[PDB]
DNA sequence: ACGTAACATCGCGGTAACAC
DNA sequence: GTGTTACCGCGATGTTACGT
């Protein structure tokens, strides 16, 4: 345990930079995997575009979270499609399993 | 270890006789001695060169790495693109 | 022994564009 | 407004040659 993180069936290693499902690899790009990172590690909480941008992207074209999120829920599947929760006029959110 | 010997006084390494350079070797016990852990090229810079160079070379050594271990065992060096390299373990 | 030179490959990922 | 999928420039890595 360096910087691992566990939510429900997903596991974030950023040590060997790998996110499993429930030993199901993910093949996520770079940012797909700072974009799930960042939200996993503030589970519940909703985040914004702007603030997403600024901390998963860096300090216009503010639909490449909304891209991402989608490529990852895809990415996901059916089966933990909701982990990415959306709120409408507001931004995303990772949602806990129960 | 895993069909992999690599003696450290010798700089040397086998796989079940590998001659490599000793960049070459620093690098793949860097990258062995903490195995499945992806390392940036700042990180193989610092630790593994001496300099702090933009540089090419981490992607070059890798590549004359791969080439001695073969088709069979090139594998066992994982690249993760934007961030760096890892060993894989077989 | 090593680190540029230099190009080939291919995946990143941001915009477009429309459905709803 | 957001879900969503193309499309394709660009840039990260591969790769080998060659100069030191």
């Amino acid at each position: 345990g360096d910087g691992m993180l566990t939510v429900g069936d997903l596991v974030i290693e950023e040590s060997t930079y790998t996110a499993r499902l429930k030993g199901r690899a993910l093949e996520l790009t770079y940012k797909e995997f700072e974009l799930l990172k960042y939200l996993a590690q503030h589970a519940g909480r909703v985040f914004t575009r702007a603030q997403l941008l600024q901390e998963v992207w860096g300090y216009g074209g503010t639909r490449t979270v909304d891209v991402h999120v989608r490529r990852l829920r895809a990415k996901l599947g059916p089966e933990y499609d909701s982990m990415i929760g959306t709120v409408r006029n507001v931004g995303y959110k990772f949602v806990r399993p129960s």
